[PDB]
This record gives C-alpha cells, structure tokens and sequence, in this order.
C-alpha cells in the first residue's frame, strides 16, 4: 500500500484503493444486531478477496422510524441522535471487535459520517443543542434550500434537523469524535455523506485536524439543474460540479459523473465519466462505483431504496470498466457477496492488480467499433478492454503482444493484457 496525497494534495491514499461498500440499506433488519459479527466473521475473506478498504455504516446509534405508506424505514445510520455505538448493527464492544479483524486482515476501515444533521426531536440521547444559540441551521431566518445564516450549505428536506457545522461547538463536537474514530475504533478514513449540506472547505478543516494523511471520500449527489440559475454549476457538467468540490475539500469525489452516463447514456457515453479525463489531475480524485444503498436494490425490504439502479444486463459491463480504469473504484456488498457476481469481481480486482492500473493510469478510447472500446496503461501492463463490441482482437486497436485475461458474457466482457 502506497501512502500519500497527490500532487494537488487531495487525500487519495497512494492511489491504490480498492474499496468494498460493506453494507447493504437492509442490514438492519436482515440481520438485526448482527452486522459487526458478520464482518468480523468475513474479515479474511474481504482480505483475501483483495479488497484494501471497506466503507463501514455510519457507527453512531440510530433508533429514527418512517413510514411513507408503503415504504418505511429508519435505523441504517443517517438519522443518529448520538455518537454511542450501540445501534442497529451491533454493540459498542463488536464494532471494537470487527474494526479489529478488518485492520488485522490488512483492510483499512472507513467510517460513513453524517455532518449534516441529526435526530433532534429523540427523546433519549447524550447529545442536546439547545435552540436559540446558534447550533441549528433553524436558528436563522431559512427562505429555501440555500445557505443562510446558520447553515453554509443545503438543508436535509424540511432543514429543521440540520446542524450549523460552521459553529465552533459543532465543529468541534465533530472534529473529536473523529479523532476518537481513528484513536479506538481503528479508523483509516472517512466517507463524509451529503456533502452539499456544508462548506467543502471545512471536510479540509475536520481532515487536517483529525486525520491528514487518511483517505476520505465525499458524496456530492446534486445536479447542475439543481444549482441557481445565476450559478456557473447551472450550466457545467456533472464532473466540474464533483472537481470543483474535490479541489476544496482535498477529498476524492465520488463519480456521479460516471453513475450519470451509466443511467443516461449508451455504454461508449461512459467516456464522460470523471475517472475518464485525460487531465491526471481529474481523473485521479474520481472514486467509481456501479450501484450503493441508495441508487441499487438491497436484499429484504421493497428492494431497498433502488433510486437510481444499474439494469441486470449491463452490470457485468460496470464493474470490468470501473475495475480496469482510473479513479479509485468501490465495489457493492450484494454484486459481491448476495448476488453471485463475486468470482467475476475477484478475477477483476486480481487483473487490475497485475496490470498496475491505479488512480491516475491513463486512459485511452477508440471510436472505430461499437460499444466502449479503451486502452488502460498500467504500470505493469497495458490491456485492451472491450465491452459490448464488436471489435475482434486487440491487435485492431493496440501495438504489442496481448493474452487473453477475462471473456465473460458471452463475448461481451473481453479483457486482454501485454
Ligand atoms: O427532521 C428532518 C426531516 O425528518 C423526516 O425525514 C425523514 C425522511 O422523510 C425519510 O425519507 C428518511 O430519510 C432517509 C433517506 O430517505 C435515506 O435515503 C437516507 O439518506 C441518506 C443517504 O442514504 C446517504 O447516502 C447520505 O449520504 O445522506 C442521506 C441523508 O442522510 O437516510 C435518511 C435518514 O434516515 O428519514 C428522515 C428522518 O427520519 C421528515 O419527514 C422531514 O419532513 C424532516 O425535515
Ligand atoms: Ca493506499
Ligand atoms: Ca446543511
């Protein structure tokens, strides 16, 4: 594991990440209490898989409920009252337990933190901001879902649980617990999630204060349309939107960019991701995925949230693109573990290694065949990938001597390496 920030400074850890997305949204109540035991059980197994982080649930206890006719929900982690450990995944003293394993194993642990906001209206909690001293976005005068007085950033739906992070009691409230993260339960990084929420620049604050040389991710899921009209981002692409937050927050960006054109566009489209720019620079702080707990189904309950899921038939196509291209990929726990693409993913990641392929190899597409046809230059070896094409061999397309290292979906998946 190479450990340092890029030449911009951003917090990529080396470069070389490959991330597990370790829950699914239904875990809570597929395996009530459980979680922490079944990753702790795992832990060798994610080693061996090949994974070098996983992105753990939010630790703090969430005990919310909803219901919304059909759909209901409450307890996964993004509405917490708390910092205390004993939630829906499991105890205090099991996720000391799993943090443990996973380090042991070699696999670095991310914890999912939720700025934001918080479960303000529970009744039982070690955490109470009073009103009236400017700990609440609510605090101020709040016309819409903009920043005002005592927010810097977007509201959660209603903003009437969000939190004024900028305030130096909650900067700091945060700013330790972070601390206690990486100091007891084994800490190597963040995912910070609603990222539009706060100010960019102080993610670089908790960073630098907590946890410099880490890795963090930032979850930045807004599109142009959604910014004022008046705003430059209302008329940029989806990977200025996500860069621009990278270059403030020093973070790696996940790549709603690359999701867009997944969702969106043909399979040539995805070109247009972030981790596809031919400026280093940009492609490096792109962190891939195929489907999460949000966008993607989950076993259990309505399917989970499938907001925005990836089709069966190209799933397959996802993972070779993300796991033999730039940018820093993460892997879903169900394609992995729940629903059997789990040899596929592990030839993948195993490919991906032996080429030498990491955050800023380049990148190089050919236009003269249907479907996405990219040369990737690893530091080891280059491969030719094909995906839904009708390219031949790889001769067509690259100089030099390839063998064959994946053909899976009847010819649809092709991988060669030098
Ligand atoms: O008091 C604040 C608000 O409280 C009530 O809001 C409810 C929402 O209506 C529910 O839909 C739900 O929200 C979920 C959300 O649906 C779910 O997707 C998840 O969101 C996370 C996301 O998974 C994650 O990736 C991340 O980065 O950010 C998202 C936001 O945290 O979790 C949400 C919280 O459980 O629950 C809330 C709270 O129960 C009320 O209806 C509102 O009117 C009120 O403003
Ligand atoms: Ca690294
Ligand atoms: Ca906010």
């Amino acid at each position: 594991d190479q450990a340092g920030k890029s030449p911009n400074a951003v917090r990529y850890h080396g470069g070389d990440e490959i991330i597990l997305q370790g829950f699914h949204w239904n875990v809570v109540r597929e395996a009530p209490n459980d979680w922490y035991n079944i990753l702790r059980q795992q832990a060798a197994t994610i080693a061996a898989d090949g994974f070098s982080a996983i992105w753990m649930p939010v630790p703090w206890r969430d005990f919310s409920s909803w219901s919304d006719g059909s759909k209901s929900g409450g307890g996964e982690g993004y509405f917490w009252h708390d910092f205390n450990k004993n939630g829906r995944y499991g105890s205090d003293a099991q996720l000391r337990q799993a943090a443990s394993a996973l380090g042991g194993a070699g696999v670095k642990v991310l914890y999912d933190v939720v700025p934001n906001h918080m479960n303000r209206g529970y009744p039982d909690k070690e955490i109470n901001l009073p009103a009236g001293q400017g700990f609440w976005r609510n605090d101020c005068a709040d016309p819409g879902n903009y920043p005002n007085d005592c927010d810097d950033g977007d509201r959660f739906i209603g903003g009437d649980a969000d939190l004024n992070t900028g305030h130096p009691q909650v900067y700091g409230m945060f700013r330790d617990e972070f601390t206690n993260l990486r100091s007891q339960y084994g800490a190597g990084g963040f995912r910070f999630g609603f990222v539009r929420g706060y100010a960019p620049e102080r993610v670089n604050s908790w960073m630098t204060d907590s946890a410099d040389n880490s890795f963090c991710v930032g979850e930045l899921w807004k599109g142009p349309s959604e910014y004022p009209n008046w705003d430059w981002r209302n008329t940029a692409s989806w990977q200025q939107i996500i860069k621009d937050w990278s270059d403030r927050a020093k973070c790696p960006v996940f790549d709603f960019a690359l999701k867009e054109r997944m969702q969106n566009g043909s399979i040539a489209d995805w070109k247009h991701g972030l981790n596809g720019n031919p400026d280093p620079r940009w492609r490096e702080v792109a962190v891939t995925f195929v489907d999460n707990h949000d966008t993607g189904y989950s076993p259990g309950q309505n399917g989970g949230q499938h907001h925005w899921a990836l089709q069966d038939g190209l799933i397959r196509q996802a993972y070779a693109y993300i796991l033999t291209s730039p940018g820093t990929p993460v892997v879903y726990w169900d394609h992995m573990y729940d629903w059997g693409y789990g040899d596929f993913i592990r030839q993948l990641i195993q490919v991906r290694r032996a080429a030498g392929v990491r955050a800023d190899s380049a990148i190089s597409f050919h236009s003269g065949y249907s479907g996405l046809v990219a040369t990737v230059s690893g530091s080891q070896q280059t491969l030719v990938v094909a995906l839904n094409s009708d390219l031949g061999n790889p001769g067509q397309v690259a100089s030099g001597s390839f063998s064959e290292a994946v053909n899976a979906s009847n010819g649809q998946v092709r991988v060669w390496r030098s």
